[PDB]
């Protein structure tokens, strides 16, 4: 077990920095573990101890209450919205100050980590959305893979009505409603002002909504898409690409891997940028910050990106780590992997705001909610969402 053996580690080590996570476990906290006992069996008596705080909600809620107790740990993962918070607080280092190299980074997660021109996270477990779907159920009823929005309602509702069943499953949440509100033209931020009831956000739920009205997509209330699979068909989900080895494990047909359906053929949607990036806390001991230093610069390199890319579908955020044998060998035998680095082209990010986080889940999320499971007006709950969001900012 990778936890006990760096348990072991870190009992014999001088110095210990912690790094909190967001990984309750599978390939994610299996593939961090790895890295780690890799890093610290090249140290001489210096440790990372990731210290797992539940999901990422739980993470930043236990962040909040070390705020309080004023006791931080090293590292921890943080979304940018995250880092935007904590830097409200001035808690965290610029990541060029401890001396770590950035350049050769993908410039689409770089750019996310930079507040006032200064980047303060090194992109680490970045993951973007993928079209998931049922090889067998395609190939049985002879539908393409669908290259468009458009391709992509006409095949699940002609695959719902062969199987007698909705064959788009979906997440009632800010993740699921976030591809179709970009891939109708949504934009979140208008002159700065944040806005949740824009005629593309009405569109995205409404279509949602409609899909469940029309029988072609099945809400998922209970656990994630892929703890929910062998009840009833499935043809195709919008997913984290960090979801890969999840479905892999749970599924009982042949699981394909497309880019994203867009507007037109001219090019795929976009997808959702999701996953975390490590900050270093200002608080941290000279000793913890050169360890945090040293970590970093191997979670950068091509071998560790390589590695923990193949092991989870995670977004390789280095261009070396393409380049590393470790990965042409993976991409070699599934093409899959080559999927998500070209879906990883077409990438978007929710705003970065220090309330972002209570925002997507308890007024955005609770809206999606409210129009899928209760058939609210599609408007009427994304106005109460504006209404929430406008008041708490
Ligand atoms: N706190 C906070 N969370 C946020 C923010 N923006 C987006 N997200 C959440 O990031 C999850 C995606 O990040 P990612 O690392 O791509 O995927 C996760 C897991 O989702 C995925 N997983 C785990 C178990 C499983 O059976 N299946 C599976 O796919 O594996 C990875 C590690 O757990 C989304 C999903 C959500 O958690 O419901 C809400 C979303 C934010 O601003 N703050
Ligand atoms: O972001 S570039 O790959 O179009
Ligand atoms: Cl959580």
């Amino acid at each position: 077990k990778p936890e006990d053996v760096i348990k072991e580690q870190c009992a014999r080590a001088k110095v210990v920095a912690e790094l909190w996570h967001g990984f309750t476990g599978g390939a994610p906290k299996a593939a961090l573990e790895n890295l780690v006992v890799e890093f610290n069996k090249a140290q001489q008596g210096r440790c990372v101890r990731p210290v797992p705080q539940g999901g990422y909600r739980d993470l930043s809620t236990k962040i909040k209450a070390a705020f309080a107790a004023g006791k931080v740990p090293t590292m921890a993962q943080a979304f940018e919205n995250n880092i935007a918070l904590y830097l409200e607080a001035k808690a965290l280092l610029p990541i060029e100050s401890l001396g770590v190299k950035l350049q050769g980074v993908n410039l689409t997660f770089l750019n996310a980590v930079r507040f006032g021109g200064v980047v303060y996270g090194v992109p680490f477990n970045k993951s973007i959305q993928v079209l998931y779907y049922n090889k067998d159920l395609l190939k049985k009823h002879g539908v393409p893979v669908p290259a468009t929005l458009e391709e992509f309602v006409a095949a699940a509702k002609k695959l719902s009505r062969a199987e007698g069943g909705p064959v788009y499953w979906f997440q009632p949440d800010a993740s699921t409603f976030a591809y179709f509100f970009f891939n109708l033209g949504g934009s979140y931020l208008k002159d700065g002002k944040l806005v949740l009831n824009s005629k593309e956000a009405v569109e995205a739920l409404t279509l949602l909504q409609n899909g469940v009205k029309e029988g072609w997509a099945k809400p998922i209330t209970s656990g994630y898409i892929n703890q929910n699979l062998g009840s009833g068909p499935y043809a195709f989900s919008v997913d984290t690409s960090a979801g890969y080895t999840y479905y892999l494990r749970a599924a009982k047909f042949d699981l394909g891997v497309a880019t994203l359906p867009g507007r037109t053929k001219g090019q795929p949607g976009y997808g959702l940028v999701q996953g975390t990036n490590l900050v270093v806390f200002r608080q941290a001991s000279k000793e913890e910050q050169a360890v945090a230093k040293d970590f970093l610069e191997f979670v950068l390199s091509p071998r560790a990106q390589a590695v923990f890319a193949t092991a989870t579908g995670y977004v390789p955020v280095t261009e070396g780590a393409l380049k590393d044998p470790v990965y042409q060998a993976y991409a070699a035998e599934n093409p899959d992997y080559a999927t998500i680095v070209r879906q990883s082209r077409y990438a978007k990010f929710e705003p970065a705001l220090a309330e972002w986080e209570q925002i997507r889940f308890d007024i955005l999320g609770q809206a999606i909610k409210e129009a899928i499971l209760n058939k609210a007006d599609p408007k009427a709950a994304l106005d109460r969402a504006q209404k929430l969001a406008e008041d708490l900012l």
